[PDB]
């Protein structure tokens, strides 16, 4: 359901929340499939380890088998700045902020990658943290601090937007 929004965002969401189920669908094929290190999962997770490639693949089978088409949307929220927030104990419901609405659908920083990276904060889904924001800081934590990256909602976002795209 929706509270709060307009129809264009409305259909923004739906969008939004496809595309985020693609995103979580094609990284868990990935992950799944690539059990060595590759330049996609590196740049977001840092160096390679089975450990932490578990946690993020458990990470991406929670979140794949959520249905991101029947989350509670909240367009109450105008924070210019802020994309979105969630409560990691309240499960399916994301309340979306002022920045959301001028990011694109799919690509950096996107409408469908904040849907992964809130989706990655519910507890349910593995309870990410907010450690680093943006792919600077994010492709900093990952090369400073693997664990915190496989832990922070932006360098999940990033791992699935994939842009530029990395093999
Ligand atoms: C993460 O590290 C790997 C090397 O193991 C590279 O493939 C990638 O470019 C990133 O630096
Ligand atoms: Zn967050």
């Amino acid at each position: 359901t929706y509270n709060g929004c307009s129809s264009s965002e409305q259909s923004a969401l739906a969008a939004a929340a496809s595309a985020a189920q693609s995103y979580v669908a094609e990284s868990l094929s990935y992950l799944q499939t690539h059990t060595a290190a590759t330049p996609r999962y590196t740049t977001w997770f840092g160096s390679y380890i089975s450990s932490r490639h578990s946690t993020v693949l458990q990470h991406y089978t929670d979140m794949n088998s959520n249905d991101f088409s029947s989350y509670s949307f909240d367009c109450t929220c105008t924070a210019a700045g802020t994309f979105a927030y969630v409560y990691p104990n309240r499960f399916g419901t994301v309340y979306l902020c002022g920045a959301f609405w001028k990011a694109p659908t799919t690509g950096t920083d996107s409408q469908a990658g904040t849907l992964v990276h809130e989706s990655s904060h519910f507890t349910r889904n593995g309870g990410t943290k907010d450690y680093a924001y943006g792919q600077a800081a994010a492709k900093s934590l990952a090369t400073m601090d693997p664990d915190k990256a496989v832990m922070n909602a932006d360098n999940h976002e990033y791992f699935s937007e994939n842009n530029p795209a990395q093999s």
